[PDB]
């Protein structure tokens, strides 16, 4: 996983915004930028605002030609009985965002985001361009929740620069 | 995991009976018998039963000196969630078992009952005795549930020995 | 030996029904269901009861598309003389499943139910679909009979989710 | 290499201090604070400084909160002085209130693996150590694309605040 | 599979007594006499309990001899029993005068090197062993050919005979 | 090591014919008939020519029932000679009608496992080679027990029973 | 690793040009000319660019004789330009006539055995590259030694004289 | 390898003496002064003693500055002799005030990195060692191009100049 | 097998002069010189006069403080068997030298004199000193004798270098 | 090293200073079709031991009308033969040579002909006959102070034709 250097190849199944089960793979989205991001467990006894916060935002963030998509150690199924209980009930409630499941591990690894001794990965979050090459990558311990906005601010600040030929300096714009 | 040599052991997070989270490890039992047994997934899309007729007939186990325990490749948590569901609605209900979880996979490995492919246990069922040593193998397809009963039989067969 | 995984070719020599000495292999079963299962040794101090019920129980198997088969690491011709000691006097009596013999352990080794330092097999069963691929494994303790009935139980069961599902 | 949670990897050498003295810096050095790593390309570059002198500046603000930070890049202790004497007003730098590792070695920029073999330069890269010295965070931006130290430290008081709840007896 | 004027390989195993009990025997046990170690296939054979028997009979020569002897084939100890039940008379052994070893192992017959590996049954070999341990004579007659008794003791014979004068 | 039912290992070396010249032998000359091969320690020993010839003699015997025998040591062609030519009466060898095998190499008493390698001499091997070319008997005596030439007619008489109907055992 | 009448090792890396350019330049580019290679520890010195400057100088004296020459050190393209700027007079380098390796890898100290692994800089190094590209001469002061441009001078004078002719002396 | 700031390769081989006797000298046997060693291809070269012999002169004024210097070829010390038998003016040598090293071994040439594998002999190499045993000159010359000693002298005062002050 | 350095040591069975079987070893010659030679086979076709002149000049070679002994890959029995028959017969005849016979081989391929194609030693002659170090080799081909008197002259030669420190040149 | 008899002897191919005052490069198959011998000395102006190296130059012609050619061998310069040659054999020099003079500078054929002494670099006094096809057929190696006797070297030669010629 090096920057500037093609994207880990995933290919699992995901819990479709929906609710369907479809197998997605990183491939199907050249041409986009992506923004992958994982959590450790699926029923969390504390507010999943986190991975809420994306699913929301997602809007905004298909506004700026990026896609979303979140990924766990946890089963397809899992994911769903999760997004069935009402946001209101400590629950997660309709996603606008595919929810991958690897319960092979093998993404999390890929990534380096994989705690091998507890089995559940990091708050990791990574930015892809259209090309399909790694260019963000952000480690969160697993107590400290992730600022959406600012994913934006790098995506935004990565666009400005394909753009146009200048770099972005420290807090932009 | 061989026959007559000290079983694999495990040592790892479960959801106890009433509703704590407590790490349970297979030397805990050193004195009864034990039986292990593993399921696929959590939230199986219409396969529940299996689990709790070993719940059930939990006191009738306890009754012959052999404690019983779950196992699969599901968080603590993820499980739960399905403790407290109503049976049912499809749900699973206060168990009277404690629900090993090896986010690790580390059990189902120890046991030769994971699927490396896919990443889930297969109905396995192991009978560990007093002494700590594995006394009985069982591993059922993905969707053949398993006789409980047998089970008993077989411990009961194992005791009269 | 892993499920879904089609199951360990064996091919060695086993004492027909009747009486002859025939090379029985697992692909010659490819198209039924197949129950193979192991037993320490051949005379033994009491051990005939199992191995007879599944001979027994052959008819009720073939009737459900399924052909069961013995084996231990006993010579084709102990099994022999062990057939024909009259099932009243501890002996075995006319078998209606074809008794497999490795002396080579080979089978043995194969589903992982020998004792390396005995030199004998445990109480395993093992079921082979019609595909040839394994399905089902057991492996009882060397004073653990087995229940066929379960067995039995076992092979409906999969053959259900054959039609259905 | 780093793996969260896990001690952070020792760096050991030289450094601009923030007066103009050339001291050998060492991560155990700051054992009792959380420290605050953030790599860049090389020295004097047209718009490098910028994210850089940030830090500096709010690196009154981060001693507020416990937390040291440094910087670090594969130019040469005396690059740095260099580029400290320029004034910030004519694209220079200007005296900083962070210490200014010196890897000539290169051998801190690998044990993060912030280094790109290929050019010999490490990324923008931020890493938070605590006061125990483990590793807690890692952030990796790619050559043009500056960071928000404001968000460096909203991580910082994140990690204490999750400190100060959940503990002894 | 082992050297002459060597220590013979070392055997412990279970083995049907001569009575009817199940004893573990071990090479070492017979260290001051001759030893006669022999192998045979199978044990409810066809037309080859002639020679297995043999032996037996001539047990009684040998041990005027200073000379022990012993068999020793792939089968379980309960299968031997079951053959020395059935009466000589009816193609059975009937009671032996010798203890059978029986190496569900396998580890003897390699050790003498007389395991055919294809089929998992010894060879007609034959070994004597001099009351220090030491392997002396070799014999290895193929799976259809039966041995000659007095040969073996001729050899042993004459292997006392040397010892003796020298 | 080489063992049974597998063809025996190869042996092309000198020998010390019956006449006296000195020709170079293969056990695939002898595909068709049976084949005795027999060790023996040294050449000039003050007792191992005994042995030696009562095999030289029953070659005729032997030759009657479809096999040829052949010896072997470890001895110099001139060796044998040598031994060849001295009379039989003062413990010499005299005239043998067996072709008499010297591998100076030791590769043939290693192919047959019957070296002794700590002394460099082999033991007293005997092997039975069948018509096909396989070796179907293994007899190693010590360097001081003499063989019995009978027995080992015994056992090729025995093999050829069984190559025409079903068994033996006497 | 670099040997004397064997090719010199390729370089390949950015440079600072004479004017004020960033370039990649590589030692084929120069496959024609005699080419001097010279290596300096670290840029912003408390000592005087003397030896550094020196060589700019009599580059011209250099180019006379078809001989070119290139400076090298561990330190960024940019930091050489920087060093361009300030004034030779306030202890700067000021505009060289020479370009300005900066091998940032390190791959080229390295390929000249010139690197201080425990460092991190080269050693003054100066290697002398015939028009065919064979390294024909070696030379490594320590850090604090500046070297003698003349002779470096001298030694290309000598090597071009064998060149049209056939032998020297001191 | 043979690093600067290391110390120098020990060199232990026969030498043919200022006078005329053959002893094998040893680079520690100089721990104390500075040592410049040099090397040159072969021994009886029609021209290129010029080079050998400018060290042997000036041998006096460098031992004035505490530096004693040596040569070395893979010649025999009986072929050093003989060159210095011949008068300097009919192509000799000459007397040398310079200890001649001889390693038939080309154990030292491999040591300095001097020496062409492929023909067998040494380039112009010379290095300079200090007073405490270390590297701290390389100098290589192509096999045609002579060296200048004045130069290796700058450097030996250029390195004590260094050590002195500072 | 290298010169200036300890012989490789032999340690076999030997023909004694007399009709003794005596295992000999090379450590048994400490503070002689040794002449340790090799033929090919025993019975051969050819005259032993080779082997011969050696036994014979085995007085004259006591004389100089040398012993010298035989080699081949014949038996010791073999050894004995051609002793026996008289040298007018083209036989050996008592020999005043032992005759070493390393039916293992061992020896040959010590000295590098073996021929592993075919079994048999080379014509090797080997001269080794008091102090028990490998002083001279000569490996000659299968058919082309030896001069006895040649390895006489070497010894001497050897010996006078002990004697005086000067060195015994050409001849 | 591998010098093994009635196998090829290791070829040689190295400078020598032929018998005029040429330097010329030879090597063992350019006398494919004679008897060679090549016979190795440790050093040049050794203080002695010249006397043998003549000797062979001498009996060159004796060689010669033999068909066999000799030729010499020494881990020293071919300029350092040179010089030896031009010094008068009266005054301890050598002399004109009728026998090429090797120079191996690069020890390789000491190596090939196990005769270097590694721990000083120089070879010991060694003699090996090669035949006309090639193949070594006599190996010989006096110590460093043992001088040789040609005489024999001859008659290892001429033994060695006869049994071609014969049988
Ligand atoms: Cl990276
Ligand atoms: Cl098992
Ligand atoms: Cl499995
Ligand atoms: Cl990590
Ligand atoms: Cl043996
Ligand atoms: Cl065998
Ligand atoms: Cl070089
Ligand atoms: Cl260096
Ligand atoms: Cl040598
Ligand atoms: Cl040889």
């Amino acid at each position: 996983a090096k920057l500037n250097h093609p994207a880990p190849e995933f290919d699992d199944m995901a819990l479709m915004p929906n609710g369907t089960f479809k197998k997605v793979s990183l491939s199907s989205y050249k041409g986009k930028y992506v923004v992958l991001f994982f959590y450790p467990m699926d029923f969390t006894f504390v507010c999943p605002t986190e991975i809420i916060q994306f699913s929301d935002d997602a809007k905004r963030f298909a506004e700026i030609n990026t896609e979303v998509i979140s990924c766990s150690c946890d089963s397809e199924y899992s994911h769903l009985q999760w997004t069935s209980v009402d946001r209101k009930k400590g629950g997660l409630g309709p996603m606008a965002i595919p929810m991958l499941a690897d319960k092979t591990k093998a993404i999390a690894r890929a990534y380096g985001v994989l705690d091998e001794d507890s089995g559940v990965a990091y708050r990791g979050v990574f930015i892809i361009d259209p090309n399909g090459k790694l260019r963000q990558i952000i480690i969160n311990d697993m107590p400290i929740g992730r600022n959406v906005e600012e994913v934006i601010r790098l995506v935004e600040a990565l666009q400005f620069v394909e753009e146009h030929g200048e770099v972005c300096p420290a807090n932009w714009k």
